[PDB]
């Protein structure tokens, strides 16, 4: 017992497994729930400093398999786990779910055979994943492991005999390995005959049983661990599409552990805790040479956060847990429940302060969440303090996160107008290599940023089930050699696919200093998913196929200007100057630019409305809210009557509005619906009068 | 008329549009069907040199929109198209479908406003895409274009007036652009008032109508072309998941044209015909500098074939058409029809000749399709001449294509054991840059090869609807710094996702000199998709978590060998040599290797069977054939009874076999089913006795 004379019991002595975990620089698995209690309690504090919280706000029940392999809740001593995988069901009252929401936490035990995945761990992880999926609820995975479990048949180590070519000269080889009759008998003795596959051949003297295959009595040595690995890889692929999935990397995550991190998509990596496939010793031992000094060179945050495998980093375990709790605060309590409304003091009903100018450089984040000034806070488009940026280490020409809009949680995607200096480090395996600077111009989709954009749309849709706003402001894709070689069209096309799959409302909005040209517009037009998408342009946006320089280059050429210098008298009167080129070219540029305006977009039927930035918060608040309400009714009509298109479903529902409701007044439509949900419900129950063959 | 005194009419004079296309180095659009007739006729020739083919074997009917926008078939003069997009419905008798199969060919007209996509082209392309999708039939797109259509309001060019700061000194700017009352009247005169948005302000002298926005009378100038672009981008995303899609790039494909190429996935690029986003003049004009000399530097085959955007190249248009026809020969006639059986002279019932050895280097393609020797043809695993490699320009450590197995068409994926020297060219925009050689070790998944593997699985599943065989032989993923930075875990995880989605039979087979280790096995284990996947190991395969060097490094350490030198007398008798290390280490290596055997895999329940290569063709022929037959019955049972798992569906169907059928004899089960399809049909019709609420 050490230290002595402490005020309360030494928890690291009561259960030495807790000391072991600490010695490995991670939280002991059975203490994680307390981190979730601490994190959940900080959420309430940050939401409402004066709320009275008791311990009944938060409950963690460990899940174990009963005798039939069915998951049950138990309360027991930390460290009684007979497998190296453990899980808890948490029921917590949160600001978004003040009567409670649930989720599972599954976690390796790094103290149990080094957190290795053997068959039983893989089976339990899989049962836990299905438990959550069946229930609709989020699955949090706390990754701390050494990959698949390995081993030899240790019983065979002291028994085997090597059949030498030349007995007293071992030097020039052996023929095979074998068992004597006392080997065979020692095995039969312990009921381990199964451990080995033998071919009998008596060579001169005696019977030698030849080892043809070593099997082993002990489960968890090889391919059976690989089978379980793939089971939980597929289980996690599937869960991503089904529930909110997230992982926290808190000691090494290795092999299957690294795959699990990526497969669950959403990942938070504690600094200094690597995500690796193979360790540096093994890699080095295979290159002869000592290329690598640290597993952090292969999968630290400087690899994975810079990659987009790690969506965030965290300074320690609690911080990562708080980032999880925070990320969940935007997400339905379970699959297909409504997105959690959270109204804060920043209420919908205000103008938007921070307005960008073409003159001046800006951080797009100011437009999103607003900006601190010396004259005080300039409010952005979304609720103050509500912006939770993710994938912030990678592809920095796009900005992604969650935010709230008068309380409505949504995915947000914006464009970074500033040039990214993407510094790529040298490969220590290549002595030739130097660190490389890639400069990434703003408003320009590169392969990284296109990949990030599609990834974001997918991660908003799947599990999060969030509506979305894209603050679209791209000049196009980089069509140069390097970017085209590096497969920009592939990543770009993923954006289309992502939109086609989207199941919640989407708003595309070209902001006040913004543009959408050419390739850019293709990938984001609402006809890609008319059921869910709408587009809007700020009165101070531009759009069309080419920029003005581009358009004049093709349709206001050197000879068309000249004809236009019959707006001049000096030139007019010279038939039977030409250093007004400077300004006649500016005139052509301006003539092109006059096509590229929101008024043209409206005229042409390509946007639902032109907008005013300062008024955009109010507009979108009621638009989005009206959309959520109508989607809810489309869904009810769909759980019921059966076969009709979206267009017939929305027209039936809208035929139910009072004749004086203006179908195009968002606030009115939302208001009427919310006053009459239960009356509508009555109507829907009547429509379940369905002899439909 | 030129030339004169030709034997038959000059087709390029009869329709000068044909001369124009030729002048642009492409086939005139209305002559493509004849290429499909020529290609289809060569298929029959290569299949059966002595078949009598008449012209009624092949029919091309042009599809136009009638007055209601509904697609109808017409026969008319080439060159009467009023839009720059054209389409044909082809009904051809082929060796796989000797009574005929159908598909649509949609194509830009490069002679019609440079093959530009305006709204009407985009609308027609979309209607054609849905026509095919509704019918289930393949959509071939022949891409020859200049991207979205552009334009200014040309009526406004001669009318506009510039409001100078200083009239007789143009030099220091203008304030705006405007229309006089005679401008306004000239517009009203032609019914083009709409063309422009004006604000009236009388400045000293007269009324100036200020141009606030130019709209234009002429459709097809800007954003309305971008709307149609996104419509057909989404339409093509959707079609990929629905029907066989393929594209041939035959003049430039630009902007939306390039996206369409990628979105349809399967692409064949005629040499010298670029796939670009923005042209080199525009790119250069924007860099000031002249970086690029050729659109081929940005999207020629040396970019796109090397990328995997272009699955194949073709030497000219006909060759590309033949590659299409050939690719289709593996594919159902329409969605959800059975895969097309084509038995050739290489019949199932033979051993496999080409066998790889660990001693000698081999091309895995020899194992697939076989090999020409001086002693004559050594047959591979699949039908002689049946192997159609795709994505052969990219990620060459995997080998992908279609093949046939006793006539059964399937996707095949194999591993290239030879090192790839992936030479990456220099970026002409970066004066610093040199060409780089990447060496890619064999049996090692890199990000490119993992991406290719997942892409292939997806492209076999979607539209092709093919079963698949993977000849799995990977040591693992590259876990070093460069490959981990370049996001290997992302591409690897796509393989898992691809398998989860697969809807036809999958066979995973570790071949005779092969291995599957660690990360590699995770991504391909059949528990990822148990409904469709099965695994097998050759008796001469290896598998487990680590290679033997790896395992001894952890579990046969320096002190465990020493104990094992109580197999020696010289060392034994020394208590109260050590340059038998060389050979005691080899012994440990061998002891590890003895765990890694197919016999262990069987013992452990991880493979369905251990196999013998030479016998593998026969085994898999009946296995696959029995699987197709059972899938067909699972599907019928599913179109009917309603709600049951795959496991209950297969057990019901198998309960219908005669009691003497051995459920595990593939040939017997297949034979019984094929003898009794119509009797089974009778049974299924009886089970439609469903009061199920
Ligand atoms: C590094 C980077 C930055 C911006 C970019 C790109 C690359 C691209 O490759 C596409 C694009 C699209 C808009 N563009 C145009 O519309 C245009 C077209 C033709 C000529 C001119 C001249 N200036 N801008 C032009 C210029 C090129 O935007
Ligand atoms: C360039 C390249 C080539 C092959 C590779 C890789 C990289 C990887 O990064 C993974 C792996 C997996 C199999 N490996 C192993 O199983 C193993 C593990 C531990 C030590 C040793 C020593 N040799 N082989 C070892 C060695 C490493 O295969």
């Amino acid at each position: 017992l050490r230290p002595i004379a402490t005020p309360y019991p030494v928890k690291e002595w009561l259960q030495p497994k807790r000391y072991k975990a600490h010695l490995m620089g991670t939280t002991y698995v059975y203490d994680f729930p307390e981190l979730f209690r601490q994190a959940s309690s900080s959420q309430w504090k940050n939401f409402s400093a004066d709320v009275k919280l008791t311990d009944d706000f938060f409950i963690s029940n460990e899940l174990i398999e009963d005798e039939n392999g069915e998951l049950t809740e138990v309360e027991r001593e930390p460290g009684a786990n007979a497998i190296g995988m453990v899980a808890f069901k948490i029921t917590v009252k949160t600001p978004e779910y003040p009567r409670g929401r649930q989720f599972v936490v599954v976690a390796n035990d790094i103290t149990f055979k080094i957190g290795s995945f053997g068959p039983q761990e893989d089976e339990f992880f899989n049962k836990v994943t299905e438990y959550a999926r069946k229930r609709g609820i989020p699955r949090i995975y706390l990754a701390a492991n050494s990959g698949a479990r390995i081993g030899m048949a240790e019983e065979i180590v002291p028994l085997f005999q090597v059949a030498w070519n030349d007995a007293a000269n071992p030097d020039k080889g052996f023929q095979y390995l074998y068992l004597t009759s006392e080997g065979m008998e020692t095995l039969k003795k312990f009921d381990k005959e199964n451990s080995v596959l033998t071919e009998r051949t008596v060579i001169n003297g005696e019977e030698r049983f030849v080892i043809k295959t070593i099997i082993g009595s002990e489960d968890g040595l090889g391919v059976e661990c690989l089978r379980g690995s793939g089971l939980i890889a597929g289980a996690t692929s599937r869960a991503y599409h089904d529930i909110f999935t997230i992982t926290l990397v808190t000691c090494r995550s290795v092999g299957i552990g690294a795959y699990l991190v990526r497969l669950g998509q959403r990942a938070i990596q504690v600094e200094g805790q690597p995500i690796i496939l193979t360790g540096a010793p093994a890699i080095n031992k295979m290159l002869g040479r000592e290329v690598y000094t640290s597993n952090l060179q292969l999968g630290g945050t400087q690899i994975m956060y810079n990659n987009g495998v790690s969506h965030l980093t965290a300074v320690d375990d609690l911080a990562g847990v708080e980032k999880i709790v925070e990320w969940m605060s935007y997400v339905p309590a379970k699959r297909n429940m409504p997105v959690p409304i959270l109204e804060t003091k920043d209420t919908w009903d205000r103008p938007v302060d921070f307005t960008p100018t073409n003159d001046e450089t800006y951080d797009v984040r100011w437009m999103i969440e607003g900006r601190e000034t010396e004259s005080g806070f300039e409010y952005g488009l979304f609720d103050k303090g509500s912006f939770f940026e993710t994938l912030s280490g990678w592809a920095k020409g796009v900005v992604v996160g969650r935010a709230r809009l008068g309380g409505i949680p949504l995915g947000v995607i914006g464009v970074e107008t500033r040039t990214v200096e993407n510094l790529i480090p040298a490969d220590p395996a290549n002595p030739n290599s130097a660190e490389t600077l890639i400069q990434e111009p703003g408003q320009v989709w590169h392969p990284n940023s296109a990949f990030k954009t599609a990834q974001a749309i997918n991660d908003f849709n799947n599990g999060e089930q969030l509506p979305m706003m894209i603050l679209a402001n791209w000049r196009g894709f980089s069509g140069g050699q390097r970017d085209m070689f590096n497969e920009v069209l592939k990543y770009g096309s993923f954006i289309v696919d992502a939109l086609v799959d989207y199941k919640q409302p989407i708003i595309i909005y070209i902001p006040p200093t913004g543009e959408l040209r050419g390739g850019s517009w293709v990938v984001v037009d609402p006809t890609i998913n008319a059921d869910q998408m709408e587009m809007y342009a700020d009165v101070n946006a531009r759009a069309g196929v080419l920029e003005p320089q581009g358009m004049v280059g093709i349709k206001f050429r050197r000879e068309k200007l000249l004809d236009t210098m019959n707006r001049l008298d000096d030139k007019y009167r010279e038939l039977r100057e030409r250093e007004l080129l400077p300004i006649y070219g500016q005139i052509s540029l301006q003539f092109a630019d006059l096509h590229d305006r929101s008024s043209r977009m409206v005229a042409k039927g390509v946007i639902s409305k032109e907008l005013e930035w300062t008024e955009a918060r109010r507009f979108f608040f009621w638009r989005l809210r009206r959309r959520l309400n109508e989607e809810y009714l489309i869904k009810r009509l769909s759980h019921q009557v059966g076969e009709a298109s979206r267009l017939e479903k929305i027209a039936r529902i809208r035929s139910w509005y009072p004749a004086s409701v203006d179908h195009e007044d968002d606030r009115q439509v939302a208001t009427w619906i919310e006053e009459n949900y239960k009356t509508l419900d009555d109507k829907l129950k009547g429509l379940k009068l369905e002899s439909f063959a």
